[PDB]
């Protein structure tokens, strides 16, 4: 029984990043974003109202495992805020199947979420982040004891598969190359000390320290708008106009930008941030998180990821 899940993700253009989950007895499927930036795990309820309308709702009366909880909950994001009240049922991904305590989603904003072909969130987060210290889902996996090691992995597809986590492992059909681990700063989130950024092979920024948040959940790379338009000037530039925008003759032309993430210099270049659109954003994070980068997708794409729960690190290795 030393165990290993695969679920595999659908690539919503190169913006979203998908799973399927199913909760309850027997399980209602629900499609989900897998977010190391959250601690919480919430889907839709039928008790909702709104975008309820587009998305998979939730129904505790055909779940024969479903203990009510019912105290309230507020999500927040910098793109939502989502509130309703506690619940508890089984979860089950990729084989693994844990009692979990979730938000039942009630009151859900009509604009972001509206066009969001994910139903609801699971969050790869730190009890730390989780509102009401719900003990997030892989603390809980991890207490089962039946995984391999305490790490789970992700794959970001380049838009044949779109994406994959594993839990328990790492795949090697879709790295290559060996793993270097950078250590969390501080526990409670994911997040390492970066050591400035080589908009060149001679810009740099943070030249100092600065920190970068490994979140999943987020479609760009971003950085402090103070930060980010100092990044788009020595570059190519063309301020907002649906958000930094080059030429597109001199899009091979754009040089590379390094992070320089504990020892090694993980870089990318124009092919993997130039869509013309930028795969580029600012977005001051405020404390407690805050100030900080945020690594999304647009990295993950270009280097396959290990989150090391047992040693409170982070890997990656290239993509492939
Ligand atoms: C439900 O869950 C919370 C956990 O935050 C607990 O403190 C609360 O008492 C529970 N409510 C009941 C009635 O089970």
């Amino acid at each position: 029984g030393n165990t290993t899940s695969s679920v595999i993700l659908t690539n919503y253009m190169d913006t979203q990043y998908y799973g399927e989950i199913g909760i309850g007895t027997p399980p209602q499927t629900f499609k989900v974003v897998f977010d190391t930036g959250s601690s919480n795990v919430w889907v839709p309820s039928s008790k909702c109202s709104t975008a309820c309308v587009y998305h998979k709702l939730f129904d505790a009366s055909d779940s024969s495992s479903y203990k009510h909880n019912g105290t309230e909950l507020t999500l927040r994001y910098s793109t939502g805020t989502v509130s309703g009240f506690l619940s508890q049922d089984i979860i089950t991904v990729g084989g693994i199947t844990v009692t979990q305590m979730f938000g039942e989603v009630t009151e859900m904003p009509a604009l972001p979420f509206m066009l969001a072909e994910f139903d609801g969130v699971v969050g790869m987060g730190f009890i730390e982040q989780a509102i009401g210290r719900v003990t997030p889902i892989f603390d809980n996996i991890i207490s089962q004891g039946v995984l391999k090691e305490d790490v789970f992995s992700f794959y970001y597809n380049r838009d044949s598969l779109g994406g994959q986590i594993v839990l328990g492992g790492s795949d090697p059909q879709h790295y290559e190359g060996n793993f270097h681990y950078i250590n969390l700063i501080k526990t409670g989130v994911w997040q390492i000390q970066m050591k400035g950024v080589s908009v060149g092979s001679s810009t740099l920024l943070c030249e100092d320290g600065c920190l970068a948040l490994v979140d999943t959940g987020a479609s760009y790379i971003s950085g402090s708008t103070s930060s980010i338009e100092k990044l788009m000037e020595a570059l190519g530039a063309k301020k907002r106009l649906f958000d930094y925008v080059v030429k597109c003759n001199e899009g091979p032309t754009l040089p590379d930008i390094s992070f320089h993430l504990g020892g090694k210099e993980y870089t990318l270049t124009s092919a993997d941030y130039v869509f013309c659109t930028l795969a580029i954003h600012a977005m001051d994070i405020p404390p407690p998180t805050g100030p900080t980068w945020a690594l999304g997708a647009t990295f993950i794409r270009k280097f396959y990821t290990e989150f090391d729960r047992r040693n409170n690190r982070i890997g990656f290795a290239l993509a492939r």
